[PDB]
């Protein structure tokens, strides 16, 4: 087991990781910005290092300062969490070059999955079903580009290869808009990613977001831990996630899951990972892979009993997966509501001092948050301040428990989305299940 690790993150995920470390006897180093001295996990850590001022560029994205902190403390590994540097291949490369363990895949694998064109080619080769598309980058030849779009069939979507998660894309519904659409996506991708490579896919009209959780160790074991539905979104940002995905049969789960595990083996994947699919008319289509642990990992933990952060740590230390595929069983149902410090009308971040705080409790209730009474939410970081996860023997119980837990949650002094979450839980279509990726924005517009 790893003696000591730097937690290269903040907020709820840093606390999530700290608890896993404590359970395993692993010493913790909390690197933090000067605005995050009073973070819960910082106050609980074995050692703390202030790595820079509030702005992320000089703290949580500051590669030299993070690696220096690992060096000075005698840490052996760095857990990147999600966001920040977690999908940064050069960071992972530098960490390993510096002689520390990066809690994640090899830098090569991060790089492969961050290049959406090469990722898709690897998945298609591995037997993972993908979206009909260009199978390659689009060039400047607009006659060729029109031919590709005709072959695929309109509507199509142009996507940046260095992009992802709704960033760097636009829908094309006919020839007339194709040239300008490619040109604009390209320009935006050059500006944002210093990588102007774009590709084409069939635009799916009403899909669900269904993603598969995997774990792969360094002993060659790779398993899938069912799926999550993350269709409830606003501006491509997940709002609600659940596990398992409604309407997914054990046969479908097994079908897609086995293909994801096989793909892990083929590419030499290591650690936690997530295969993102669009699901429509009973079919999966791979869009992208995330190499990090994700925000919504707790719903998977609730229905499988597998602690995914502890698995990440075990994997990094050279231990094999603690469970076999035949030992992984979907039991019950879990829903996660993200709690955001945001204005209800503008949807803009609403930072400030929490004056009164109360967490919900009870059977099946899991509150993932660093917030406490008197804690100030800084303006410099993401608006997500907590995660409410509720588990039940079935979906109706999980949702019932979520409604009750949301009503117990008190966060005064700042504006939050608790009222919105309650509205979603009470939404008749959500209660039926299987709403698509456009539902929430449609509901909010009505
Ligand atoms: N609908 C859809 N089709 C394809 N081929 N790819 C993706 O990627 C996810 C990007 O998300 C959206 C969501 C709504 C509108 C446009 C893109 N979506
Ligand atoms: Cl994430």
């Amino acid at each position: 087991m790893l003696d000591k690790i730097v937690i290269a993150n903040r907020g709820e995920i840093a606390l999530r990781i700290l608890r896993a470390c404590k359970e395993l006897g692993i010493k913790t180093v909390a690197v933090h910005s000067s605005a995050d001295r009073d973070l819960k996990h910082v106050l609980l850590a074995d050692e703390t290092v202030c790595i820079g001022p509030a702005p992320s560029v000089k703290s949580y994205l500051n590669i030299p300062a993070i690696i220096s902190a690992a060096e000075i403390t005698g840490a052996v590994a760095i857990h990147p969490g999600y966001g920040f540097l977690s999908e940064n291949a050069n960071f992972a490369e530098q960490v390993e070059r510096s002689g520390f363990i990066f809690i994640g895949p090899k830098a090569e694998t991060i790089r492969l999955m961050g290049d959406k064109v090469s990722a898709i080619a690897a998945m298609k080769k591995a037997g993972v079903p993908c979206v009909p598309g260009s199978d390659g980058p689009l060039g400047d030849d607009m006659d060729k580009n029109r031919a590709i779009a005709k072959r695929i069939g309109y509507p199509v979507i142009i996507k940046a290869s260095g992009g992802g998660g709704g960033r760097g894309m636009r829908v094309v519904r006919g020839d007339a808009e194709l040239a300008q659409s490619i040109s604009m996506t390209r320009a935006e991708a050059k500006a944002a990613f210093s990588n102007d490579m774009v590709y084409m896919e069939k635009y799916l009209e009403n899909p669900r977001h269904v993603e598969i959780q995997v774990l792969a160790d360094g002993q060659g074991n790779a398993i899938y831990l069912a799926e999550r539905d993350c269709s409830m979104q606003r501006r491509h940002q997940k709002v609600v996630e659940e596990a398992p995905a409604p309407g997914i049969t054990p046969e479908l789960r097994r079908y897609i899951g086995e293909r994801c595990a096989k793909a892990c083996v083929d590419i030499g994947y290591r650690g936690a990972g997530t295969f993102e699919f669009l699901f429509e008319n009973g079919e999966f289509y791979f869009i992208e892979m995330n190499t990090r642990i994700q925000v919504e990992h707790p719903v998977t933990e609730m229905i499988t009993g597998v602690d995914l952060i502890k698995e990440q740590l075990r994997i990094a230390a050279g231990q094999p997966l603690s469970i076999k595929q035949e030992e992984v069983h979907v039991r019950g149902h879990a829903v996660e509501c993200r709690i955001n410090a945001e204005d209800p009308n503008t949807f803009l971040p609403s930072p400030g001092k929490i004056t009164r705080f109360h967490a919900p409790g009870g059977f099946g209730v899991r509150w993932e948050s660093h917030i406490y009474a008197g804690y100030t939410v800084p303006p410099y970081y993401d608006s997500m301040i907590g995660k409410l996860i509720c588990y039940g023997e079935n979906r109706d119980v999980a949702i019932a428990r979520m409604k009750n837990a949301l009503q117990e949650l008190i966060i005064d002094g700042i504006k939050t989305n608790v009222d919105l979450q309650i509205r979603i839980m009470n939404d008749e279509n959500f209660q039926h299940g299987g709403t698509n990726i456009h539902y929430l924005e449609k509901k909010l517009g009505l």
